[PDB]
């Protein structure tokens, strides 16, 4: 009956309202990924409880368990119906999950601490004084680690020898590391989070360069669960009426702070 | 089994080539959707033939008939076996035919002549002095005069009832009016051919603004296909490898003239 989502706590996406210990159930959250669950399961007809993943990972295939862990793990396994959050469709992922076509762009970008002499990923690909890495368990990982352009297979061959670890397990850790880090640690993240957090106090981050490629989140079901086609159908729905637009626009900027 | 790929002719993604006469086959064509045709081909290991879609038509349903035309219609009533063109993903053919992840991100805009102060379609949207339209059939009048939000509604009752005719019967004939308008008259297109001409002599338009809207071309199959599955896929991987941007870049900015 009630459909089981997946998700992750990731501002602006999804976050746990400031009085939500007053709260009960959905309304304890607010944002994106909220709004846009209300909006799919209204349009699908279908009754929901949101539920954060677990392990608190995107989802990647860990190395010699081959076992899928993060939110693709919980639509992999039947821990959850759906998931709805800001999940990269990539190729390895819809080999063992479904996407709906998506419902926001994006590309992988790189945040500095402001002042750092680093203006593109060729820039960080030339040294080490200034290291750099990207969130477990994702991919943007999985995008270095597969890619056979020159300066991104150097940057991944960088991050697996540099010490220590460059690799952070959450987003947040990854920008506190930046912040704190006094210049000397770059963080790979995708846009919409680098965008973001820019425009929100304490004001001391900055993405530099541009993308460095172009893709989109989807919402995700089990392999050949009935749910993809209707859930598919509402996504085109709600960009088609301009929704998704008012969605973005309110959580990126009817809020910002800088 | 000879794949057939229903297709149009439309620059830059599908052209007879200057020297077609002297040439067979396939190889008379050329442009995007030529060179991802044979990516696809090779990623999924098929041998095809580059057919014209008869009626010149992307794809509709007549209200009346419930018959569709154009690609999709070939896809639908089981003539092609795959569309490959700038073919937008879009709801109602969504239900009919089966649609790979998108494989170029657009979105309707403002093409304007250099110098015109025009930044915006809500500044379109508040005068007239600048009169703006779109071509006389296609999808992006189709946008407007289903539109519900405020703006563009008051820009399609605008365009309806503006007199001489902001309408244009071909792109050609937008493009050229903007050029011969001395900033008069703002066309709007999809960003993909904006972005095209404003690459190329003699250099006097430009792409002003944000999109009205976003969304895909993908490439389309019969419901229930079984080259479905290794289309999607292989767009995906062609995606990741950086091809699709390469690709863009060769038929947009490489050889812009400009
Ligand atoms: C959000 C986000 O922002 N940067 C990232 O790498 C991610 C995770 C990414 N969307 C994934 O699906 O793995
Ligand atoms: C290409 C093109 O240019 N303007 C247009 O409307 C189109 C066709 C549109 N992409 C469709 O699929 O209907």
């Amino acid at each position: 009956k009630t459909v089981v989502v997946t998700t992750i706590l990731e501002s602006p996406y999804v976050m746990m309202k400031k009085n939500h210990e007053m709260l009960e159930g959905n309304e304890r959250y607010e944002g994106y990924c909220v709004d846009l669950a209300a909006e799919i399961a209204k349009h699908c007809g279908f009754k929901y409880k949101l539920t954060i993943v677990g392990d608190g990972k995107y989802g990647a295939r860990d190395a010699d368990t081959k076992i899928w862990n993060g939110m693709v793990g919980e639509l992999v396994y039947g821990k959850a119906d759906i998931a709805i959050a800001p999940l990269t469709i990539t190729l390895v992922r819809e080999e063992v999950i479904d996407f709906s076509k998506p419902f926001m762009s994006l590309g992988i970008s790189i945040m500095i601490k402001k002042g750092t002499p680093i203006e593109s990923a060729e820039d960080l690909s030339k040294q080490t004084e200034i290291a750099y890495g990207t969130t477990d368990s994702g991919s943007t990982k999985e995008f270095f680690r597969r890619s056979k352009i020159a300066v991104f297979d150097k940057m991944w061959t960088y991050m697996r020898s540099a010490e220590p670890s460059v690799f952070v397990r959450t987003t947040a850790e990854g920008v506190a590391r930046v912040r704190k880090s006094k210049g000397k640690y770059a963080y790979l993240l995708e846009s919409t989070m680098n965008e973001y957090i820019e425009q929100r106090k304490p004001c001391d981050t900055m993405k530099v360069g541009g993308n460095l490629d172009s893709k989109g989140y989807g919402i995700a079901t089990p392999k050949g669960s009935s749910l993809g086609n209707a859930v598919n159908l509402a996504v085109l729905k709600l960009n088609e009426q301009g929704l998704l637009d008012k969605l973005k626009n309110k959580w990126w900027y009817d809020k910002g702070e800088c």
